[PDB]
């Protein structure tokens, strides 16, 4: 997260870190057994880390649970990033509490102008590289479909939306991949892609979660 703020320990209780020897992506806890992330975060050997603030220190609220199964969306295209969503099932159920909690799925899509919270352990620099230990947060509005398409000609599908600031300076970044965009207490987006980070006229692009609720629910119901 570039241009954000320190969230505060465990204030984003649905935020997970995906770990394969190191943090490599975010995700969102959606029930005691399932996490939603980006398809571009797929790899084998994932341990889901819940209850994290400092990802380099065991602070006492963590739960570390290995994945038993990952399901990349059937229509994910890794060249265009269309349908950039994946589900991860935990080998055991997380113990839910005030600091480890699921985030509700949307019942309706969110409109341009809606304020959202984007979070993660990604790079905090738009030029150069610095990776934080503690969770970073950014409040950002959803941008209009027309401004999103104008920013990224030929690339924005109906499964994507932009959020952030056309002036630059505030954005998600590398390592925030797969993490949440939460608006009014609902998971509306997944950190998906963009041209650099925090660049003028290049806002972040996010998977449009509301399009996937039926797939998420039916997948959970049979897996
Ligand atoms: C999700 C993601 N991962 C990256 C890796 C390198 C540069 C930009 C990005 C982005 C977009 C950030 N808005
Ligand atoms: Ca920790």
């Amino acid at each position: 997260i570039v241009g954000g703020y320190t969230c505060g320990a465990n204030t984003v209780p649905y935020q997970v870190s995906l770990n394969s020897g190191y943090h490599f992506c975010g995700g969102s806890l959606i029930n005691s057994q399932w996490v939603v992330s980006a398809a571009h975060c797929y790899k084998s050997g994932i341990q889901v880390r819940l209850g994290e603030d400092n990802i380099n220190v065991v602070e006492g609220n963590e739960q570390f649970i290995s994945a038993s199964k990952s399901i990349v969306h059937p229509s994910y295209n890794s060249n265009t990033l269309n349908n950039d969503i994946m589900l991860i099932k935990l080998k055991s159920a997380a113990s839910l509490n005030s600091r480890v909690a699921s985030i509700s799925l949307p019942t309706s899509c969110a409109s341009a102008g809606t304020q959202c919270l984007i979070s993660g352990w990604g790079n905090t620099k738009s030029s150069g590289t610095s990776y934080p230990d503690v969770l970073k947060c950014l409040k950002a509005p959803i941008l209009s479909d027309s401004s999103c398409k104008s920013a990224y000609p030929g690339q924005i599908t109906s499964n994507m939306f932009c959020a952030g600031y056309l002036e630059g300076g505030k954005d998600s970044c590398q390592g925030d991949s797969g993490g949440p965009v939460v608006c009014s207490g609902k998971l509306q987006g997944i950190v998906s892609w963009g041209s650099g980070c925090a660049q003028k006229n290049k806002p972040g692009v996010y998977t449009k979660v509301c399009n996937y609720v039926s797939w998420i629910k039916q997948t959970i119901a049979s897996n």
